[PDB]
């Protein structure tokens, strides 16, 4: 699965992305639907943005979990809530001290137009 | 909504993204469809790219607007058209003096696997 | 079409993205389905990520081809295979030598909510 994050760089230090990944990876693997050698978490920092009217110090974090097609809505609905909870908890200190917007979405890769070649599965398995 | 821009860094200065965001944010909100507190506009700069044949000084801007599921196709169509007119107008002096490709598409976020926590609503509302 | 890559920067020079793009652009064009003036290839470098367990020096390359809607699944399939064959070949040497994960998916743009303005078609034509 692909866990992609976009984060305004005004919160880059405090967001602690390494620490969220450190938690996210294992949490998804633990569900048993997702293989740990397949989990790929990364962030794209943003230096130029405009949230709302740009009149305050606004910060945002947008997250996408792209997964293989086939899991049931129910199974996705539940891994989502579970992961949203973890995310919420990771950013709680921040949400209480500054203006912050959190958004998380789950999408599926194309059922057949999907290609992969990954040698780390060998390490695990 | 999420207004996500990808821009080649050869026009990073002349493109004036901050200036585009200053006009897009208020035009989305005035449509009466998107709450100001929810608009997050951002650019991701690209330093390595190849357009066509890589034979000239090509520049490009790719824009995606991701919105919540549920607006009627006709709403979305008329909003995309009025936004595109503003965009073109914004880039008109560049379209005039150099090689530029503008592309814009509107995408819906998944209808139920969409999670959020935004405290800036409390400021507007 | 849009060929978007996300690359972990631990293989930033070894990956030779300019080299992959140099091959990718002409092979999309040689199909007769994708106009040269229209192919935009670019990479988003990632400086913060976690693959798997974060235990070793893992690298990952994720690629998305986004094309306008309406092509048969069968053409998309043959363009997908043909191009995964060339990606595999481009990184075969890194693969032999290190932990690496290659992923590639083909996605379509909305059939109608797509807007564009490109003055480079003029050079072609």
């Amino acid at each position: 699965p692909h866990f992609i994050v976009e984060c305004s760089d005004n919160i880059r230090e405090e967001a602690d992305l390494p620490g969220l990944f450190a938690k996210v990876n294992p949490t998804l693997a633990a569900t048993g639907i997702f293989p740990l050698a397949g989990i790929r978490s990364r962030v794209h920092w943003v230096d130029t943005w405009q949230m709302a009217d740009g009149q305050h110090d606004y910060a945002f974090v947008h997250m996408t979990l792209k997964i293989g097609a086939g899991r049931s809505l129910e199974s996705r609905q539940q891994a989502g809530e579970m992961l949203f909870e973890l995310i919420k908890t990771h950013f709680a200190a921040l949400m209480e001290s500054r203006l912050l917007a959190l958004s998380f979405e789950i999408e599926e890769l194309h059922p057949t137009l999907n290609f992969k070649q990954n040698n780390v599965h060998a390490l695990f398995k």
